[PDB]
């Protein structure tokens, strides 16, 4: 059905309808689908799924100049451990990629890779499987007791990394930027929010090393600015985004209540500017929004307004992309975008809805998104849900 | 005669006339006299003026409620330089501060002691005739030309703090805490803004010292935060306040243009919140707005608004005053104290009205200021600004 009690409201006539220029692209319209994880890569192998990924890709790249970010890819084996989520480090992983990324430039859009490292959010099972470390920055907090259970079960203890494979996490992240580009994509965002391996390094709870890579604001940032510096050197600064969450709490994160988390993340945007003026300017600064804390609660949960990100619009000066509960609101959309630099990402109703930017742009009711298939190996909730047309003619009250 | 192209509004219907509490203090409305160098104490010996300044505080005191910041005080021959502004550090000094604090209580108003040190902004030969060395973070970068020359002439160079001279200006900083207290004020506000001695350790272009107090967001704001926790430990922190200025320019500040000054400053805020968990909460934190960046400029002129003070109130959680241009921007005030723990800072219009805050109340006219009064030994423009009913009967067009 369509989402029962909302009002939507028609937003042709707002900046999110005009054009921006993002790295290379030439966005029509300012709509992006930020990065879904969905579940459906093969194993073994991490593969694309084979047989549904280039049609859910192509049908929600259908409205021409969308900017797509992909579900996030794992730049390697220990970079991983989930085993149904895709990667980008083999020949028959950029055998599907390429694929999908062809068909999304089919229709005129385009498609920036987000590459992922999971840290401490790995299953210590799996990755114990395989024979690959359960890493994290350090080795005396662990992210819940479940994970502490899995590790201890598979026996496949928490490992502060050491520089040296610091250093290889950084090499993989070369690699990985190099074959997205080689095989098509416009372009890579790295991931260093929501609790995964980089943010692990940038909060205060999860990092407790005493090396340069941790015990000051300029040590925890260390980590995520090496990789912005290897990737804008390997494949150019117009081709690289970075995905923050100042205020997130999933997956053990600080968020709001630790009293020094606005300098920690000011500090990056103020070195992100600081790269722009010698020439560097990253693509784009994503963030995700303190009104969703945690993406697994229900809009309107864990909302937090003690703080705001507005801050980052002091210090860095290019394009924002920002996500998190815009879509049963677009009053607030419509202020929002009053900002000339500012690019809305649209997630549990991308998902939904793959004509999303039309039935904004017009107005139109959204069709519910159905929690239990977010992530199901089926394409049941993934490449079924309809168009407005569709759910016209199927009835969705009115028929 | 009044402000001629100013259309006045009244704001008695707004919070700027709500009590709140601060401190000790329970103040009856919001609008705050801040801290004005007027150059009127006599030399030799920094003495508060013994003919005038108990009438300019009296007078200013008028409206009962008033939080009143003093003129910034030195608080030992070391933190100061001019001649002709007062301190806090002596027998002398003391016994002409008790007869201002005890006046404005007579006016059951409040005052709270600007605590200053010069660094580099003070005049090396000055300093030189009696024997003082000329302080900064530094050595090897200089304020202006000007300064530059006077200290080669007075051959009093610019000389690195070590961190015993450190130490002293805690020491001599917590002792003219004691003295303010001890003579009736009701608290102290630590001058940790505008490009004097502790803005010079804060800013990285003033500071390029190499141990722990420079090279770094922490070190960086070590000086000022040592000196918060003495004077929280020698006479309480609801007798303590902080002024910070993060956008200002004057005497050779960065600004805006230092791509890291957003996150020096919400590490500061950051550690003071930290400090009020543990029970510990300062009485206000006092900022500078950027719609002025420099005091010697018009209002209108050096306005910053590449940035904004807003950051602080996701990080910092007690009362914050607000000072910079708000007089002739009453609309901009209306908005602004919407806020439930903002105060509002009137510098050079309370200098020329002495009963502002009816004025504001009323939404009466606004005595322009003589600039060129603004420092001189004189009364003159100094305790003969009317009332609105002394400008009345002048004749200041109404009769
Ligand atoms: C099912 C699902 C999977 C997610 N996986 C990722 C991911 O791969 N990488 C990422 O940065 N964010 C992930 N997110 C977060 C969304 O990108 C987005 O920040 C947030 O859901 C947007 O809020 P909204 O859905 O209210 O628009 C995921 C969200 C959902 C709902
Ligand atoms: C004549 C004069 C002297 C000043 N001296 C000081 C001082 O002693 N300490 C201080 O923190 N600010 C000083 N200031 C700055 C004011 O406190 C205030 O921040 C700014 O002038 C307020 O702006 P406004 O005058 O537009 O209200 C001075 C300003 C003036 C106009």
């Amino acid at each position: 059905s369509f989402v029962k009690d909302f009002k939507p409201q028609a937003l042709g006539d707002t900046n999110l309808f005009k054009p921006i220029k993002i790295g290379n692209n030439e966005l029509l319209h300012r709509a992006v689908i930020p990065p879904l994880t969905r579940m459906r890569a093969l194993h073994p192998g991490n593969i694309p799924n084979r047989d549904w990924a280039v049609e859910y890709y192509t049908q929600r790249a259908q409205r021409p100049g969308t900017m797509i970010i992909t579900e996030g890819a794992f730049i390697s084996p220990q970079a991983g451990g989930y085993d149904n989520a895709p990667g980008v480090w083999s020949e028959e992983q950029m055998v599907e990629w390429t694929k999908i990324f062809n068909a999304i430039h089919e229709k005129k859009s385009f498609v920036w890779v987000q590459l992922w490292v999971l840290g401490w959010a790995a299953f210590p099972d799996n990755l114990a499987r395989d024979g690959l470390r359960y890493d994290s920055a350090s080795d005396n907090v662990f992210m819940d007791a479940e994970q502490e259970a899995k590790a201890k079960k598979a026996n496949n203890p928490q490992h502060s990394l050491t520089k040296d494979e610091i250093k290889q996490y950084i090499k993989e992240y070369v690699q990985a930027a190099k074959n997205s580009i080689a095989a098509g994509a416009d372009g890579v965002e790295i991931h260093s929010a929501n609790g995964y391996l980089l943010n692990q390094f940038l909060d205060p709870h999860s990092n407790t090393r005493t090396d340069e890579y941790g015990g000051s604001i300029e040590n925890r940032a260390r980590f995520t600015l090496e990789v912005v510096d290897a990737l804008v050197e390997a494949i150019g600064h117009e081709k690289v985004g970075l995905r923050l969450s100042p205020y997130g709490v999933f997956n053990s994160m600080s968020g709001g209540a630790e009293t020094g988390i606005v300098a920690q993340y000011a500090y990056v945007a103020g070195e992100l500017e600081k790269r722009a003026k010698a020439g560097k300017r990253l693509a784009f600064v994503h963030l995700v929004e303190p009104r969703v804390t945690n993406p697994f609660l229900t809009e309107g949960e864990g909302e937090y307004e003690g703080g705001s990100n507005d801050f980052v619009y002091s210090i860095w000066k290019g394009p924002v992309i920002r996500a998190g509960n815009f879509a049963l609101h677009p009053e607030v959309v419509r202020e929002e975008v009053k900002d000339k630099r500012t690019l809305i990402g649209y997630g549990r109703f991308f998902i939904s809805n793959p004509d999303l930017v039309d039935r904004l742009e017009k107005g139109l009711p959204l069709n519910k998104y159905d929690r239990d298939t977010f992530y199901q190996m089926s394409a049941h909730g993934y490449i079924d849900y309809p168009t407005y047309e569709e759910a016209l003619k199927l009835g969705w009250d009115k028929k």
